[PDB]
């Protein structure tokens, strides 16, 4: 019947795709991607699968001119190092997202997800094409909300999570815990502690 | 101290813009229209921006989609395009100079529905203009996703975006729609 894949079909298609990307600068004509992290949850932020967590190699000459900023924070990351000693091309480790993600939402209807990933889509349109061909081409900005959360909500501001990581696949857990703090404390409550809400 | 107030004030004002390209691959379509507008955090309009058509080369104009083609075609934008006269460079500095004097410098981010694709534009064409206003964005497009996922019986109520031919008011309806969300979906406070 459709209409188990029409209930089946429709919840797919409102998961999210979660990234976090570490890059070399904010230049897209120079710069490239050198750590991506991918995971998928529900509608509801819940992990339904844990993606790979690669570092893809990139030649010495950019890291070697790379910005201050940019050369000492990737280099306390340890993340420098292991860019040179990696062996994971950007269409081999493209690809190994990309099935990761085919077996878990349906292409084109999955919107990006993650912080700040306006930046994120900007390079995988660029550098990781195939892959961003399966999503939808809207985002879920974790940002977004923490900007309309700054000024409609500053007091609950404040009570925001602090920042702790290691790896982008951490970012990732991080931003859902971003934005489930702006669900439990700025939009409207569905859920009193005990009834529930109109 | 007072003043620093004022001045967390302005900066939380946002830019808001919505453009036009003769199609999705950026490394080969440009910009078509532009116009642009200032809000207060609170999403009242400020100071409305200009609205521009930009002069693009005419092989482009018969060499972009038939979506492109027929849609631009029908909102009488691509004939406006051929009797436009403003180029890029001057469209920049008009929506460059509007600004700087509304908004401070850096501290404003880009607003507007699925505005990281009108950003992608804005950070190749108007890269001066784009200097102006912070790294961050605030897309109506997202909370739109949210309010599916988690609200999805008040987001039935969402209105019908007016369908409007000229850029200035497709904003009106995507702060409009911005404006529901946070009535319907946003926690009240009193
Ligand atoms: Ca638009």
């Amino acid at each position: 019947e459709g209409g188990a894949a029409m209930a089946a079909g429709e919840s797919m298609a409102q998961r999210m795709v979660w990234v976090d990307l570490e890059m070399t600068g904010l230049d897209i004509e120079k710069d490239q991607i050198i750590e991506m992290a991918c995971l998928i949850t529900d509608s509801d932020l819940n992990i339904l699968a844990e993606g790979p967590n690669l570092i893809i190699k990139q030649p010495d000459e950019l890291l070697d001119s790379m910005s201050d900023w940019c050369k000492e924070h990737h280099g306390k990351s340890g993340l420098t190092k292991a860019v040179k000693e990696s062996t994971i091309t950007l269409q081999q480790a493209e690809y190994e997202f990309l099935s990761f993600v085919r077996q878990q939402t349906p292409p084109g209807l999955c919107p990006l997800a993650g912080n700040s990933v306006h930046e994120d889509k900007k390079f995988l349109d660029k550098y990781m094409p195939q892959f961003m061909k399966h999503l939808h081409y809207r985002i879920i900005d974790v940002s977004t909300v923490k900007e309309l959360c700054r000024r409609w909500y500053p007091e609950e501001y404040e009570f925001a999570p602090k920042k702790a990581s290691h790896r982008a696949l951490d970012d990732i857990s991080e931003s859902i815990k971003e934005l489930q703090f702006y669900r439990n404390n700025i939009f409207k409550k569905k859920i009193d502690e005990r009834k529930i809400i109109e």
